[PDB]
């Protein structure tokens, strides 16, 4: 029985449009949605993704 990731948790996006990108878990916005901080080479930008798109280990 695994529990959803907590704020400050690292998650790797594998499925979805942002699949293949790293994101930091922040707050579980919705059971099918979630808010994570995405960093880029130009600037960092927080975005929301669904666990079905990213997984946590």
């Amino acid at each position: 029985t695994k529990q959803l990731p907590e704020k400050g948790q690292t998650v790797r996006v594998a499925r979805g449009q942002f699949a293949g990108i790293e994101a930091i878990y922040l707050e579980p916005d919705g059971d099918t949605r979630s808010i994570m901080l995405v960093k880029m080479i130009s600037q960092q930008v927080p975005m929301s993704i669904e666990n079905t798109d990213w997984e946590v280990t």
